[PDB]
This record gives structure tokens, C-alpha cells and sequence, in this order.
């Protein structure tokens, strides 16, 4: 299981988490003051 973010707008990212067996998982969310555009699933 992997998954991948990124800036679509200012402010703004997009997370798309990629597990095994089970479909994409786009998460987006608010980026805060020079909150870093990364996630993680294991």
C-alpha cells in the first residue's frame, strides 16, 4: 500500500492513498502554515 500528495491549489492538498486489494483513497484536506503535503499509510 502506497499513496501519493499534492498541491492543487494554494492552501490546498490532495492525498490519494493506493492499498492493496481495495480501490484509491483520495483524501484532501486544508494545508496549514507550511504544513507539509505528505501522508501516510503504514
Amino acid at each position: 500500500c502506497t499513496c501519493e500528495c499534492h498541491s492543487p491549489s494554494d492552501g490546498v492538498c490532495e492525498c490519494t492513498y493506493d492499498p492493496d486489494g481495495k480501490p484509491p483513497i483520495t483524501k484532501t484536506f486544508r494545508l496549514h502554515k507550511d504544513q507539509p503535503c505528505t501522508c501516510t499509510c503504514g
